[PDB]
């Protein structure tokens, strides 16, 4: 009831947003492009060559990721005095003001003002991405707490499916009706602004500072269903006790530490390949892909619905494979698969001429890569920070992996153009040499997690530092 009310407001709220966002950008490119070429014409009056096009492109694609760099940076200030609910409004009135700022360009002509609007979703996405788990696993009990887990996943995933969808030439793809796709954005932070104020706060945030038992109280009622929730509360004043009774470290003296080197090495690296292994990019520029590799151009909206439906069908999947596959034979065979379906995708692309049927294989390496993802490290990583480190929970290397991501997503979306330009028959070689780096690395380095203590790992890492 209101537990499901809840996930499924804060879900449709945040992931779905960032889902949207990461998936509404390739369906307009050739629009957009003819529009920033006629601004620049009018303004300067001299044509665009197609660099400087690119690049600006480029630019736009890419500024959502240092938009959510500045986000994750300034959520662990901002959460301190805020919360989670009131961290969740702001949340919606950024998301807000950026959606008019995008649909609102065209009319007045600037493409600056589309910048700044999609520099706004990209710290829109960098708080919604750091505030959703830590309200959505608070509320939930810890009896459920999984489902509530891979719902932060199965949202993005739905909307990667419904940003894919609208697109298409029929619904949102025409000339005349474009701007409207970065308009669409209102309607779930409109349905998140009426649903989530009508709902209990988060009891912990209160129960930590201002110290309200009354209300955590009807709080965990609500929730559980039941009067009597003495046990949770016991439990959550000793793990609050046991918070405070530890001084938390920074990222300057984490860094510093020679104690947790190997294990802050290993992160930034699992991040790293897992931001540089390649899907944002598949995602923001896969009209043009699926153009170069052969399929007549009458059908590549179709294919990227059908790309976005395999994608959330994967995650439904994994939602139960995880459970019983691992975790670190799950990353490694992730890795090698995506590595593998990306010498496979490489292979039909510089051979697709020599069988007519060849250049249809582009599309079954891609739902492969798809699977292999979403199936696999897609969402590891974010158990695995915790299973790491002593916390669990540790705001220095929350903070550590959520720059190497932001930074790793930057880059990758500046310079997937370039490095097509560059290498337009093997650019995905690039990807398939980082995949089977982070592949190699990742098994000579990451243990066996799953069915390990905190103190098993800590005791191999321990051994591993050589001191
Ligand atoms: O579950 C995910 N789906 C994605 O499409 C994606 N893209 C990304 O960078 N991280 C994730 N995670």
């Amino acid at each position: 009831c209101s537990l499901l009310v809840a996930s499924l407001a804060g879900a449709f709220g945040s992931s779905f947003l960032y889902g949207y966002n990461l998936s509404v950008v390739n369906a307009p490119t050739p629009y957009i492009k003819a529009f920033y070429n006629e601004s620049w014409e009018r303004r300067h009056g001299r044509p665009i060559d197609p660099d400087t096009l690119t690049l600006l492109w480029s630019v736009t694609v890419s500024i959502f990721a240092i938009g959510g760099l500045v986000g994750t940076l300034i959520v662990k200030m901002i959460g301190k005095v805020l919360g989670r609910k009131h961290t969740l409004l702001a949340n919606n009135g950024f998301a807000i003001s950026a959606a008019l700022l995008m649909a609102c360009s065209l009319q007045a002509g600037a493409f600056e003002m589309l910048i700044v609007g999609r520099f706004i979703m990209g710290i829109d996405g960098g708080v919604a991405l750091s505030v959703l788990p830590m309200y959505l696993s608070e509320i939930s009990p810890k009896e459920i707490r999984g489902s509530l887990g891979q719902v932060t996943a199965i949202f993005i995933c739905i909307g990667v499916f419904t940003g894919q969808l609208l697109g298409l030439p029929e619904l949102l793809g025409k000339e005349s009706t474009w701007p409207y796709l970065f308009g669409v954005i209102v309607v779930p932070a409109v349905v998140q602004l009426l649903s989530l104020p009508f709902l209990p706060d988060s009891p912990r945030y209160l129960l930590l500072e201002k110290h309200n038992e009354a209300r955590a109280v009807k709080a965990f009622q609500t929730f559980l269903g039941k009067a009597d929730v003495s046990q949770e509360v016991e439990e959550v004043l000793a793990e609050s006790r046991v918070q405070r009774s530890i001084r938390l470290v920074s990222v300057l003296e984490l860094l510093r530490a020679p104690y947790v080197r190997w294990q802050v090495v290993t992160v930034i690296v699992t991040m790293a390949c897992y931001q540089l292994c390649g899907l944002n990019a598949i995602w923001f520029y896969t009209n043009s892909i699926f153009g170069k590799a052969g399929i007549p151009p009458a059908k590549i909206p179709y294919v990227t619905l059908s790309t976005g439906g395999i994608e959330t069908l994967a995650a439904v999947f994994s939602g139960l494979v995880i459970e019983h596959l691992g975790r670190r034979p799950l990353l490694i065979g992730g890795f090698g698969l995506m590595g593998l379906f990306f010498g496979t995708l490489t292979i039909t692309l510089t051979l697709q001429d020599h069988a007519p049927w060849v250049p249809y294989l582009s599309i079954v390496g891609i739902l492969a890569i798809i699977a292999s993802f979403c199936s696999g490290p897609g969402g590891i990583p974010f158990i695995l920070t915790g299973e790491f480190f002593q916390q669990s929970q540790r705001p220095a290397a929350f903070i550590i992996a959520g720059t190497v991501n932001w930074l790793s997503n930057f880059a990758v979306g500046l310079l997937f153009p370039f490095i097509q330009k560059s290498l337009d028959t093997y650019c995905f070689l690039v990807f398939a040499t980082i995949c089977i780096t982070g592949a190699i690395y990742l098994y000579f380095v990451l243990p066996e997690t799953k069915n390990r203590t905190y103190a098993e790992i800590s005791q191999a890492f321990s051994k591993r530092n050589k001191a």
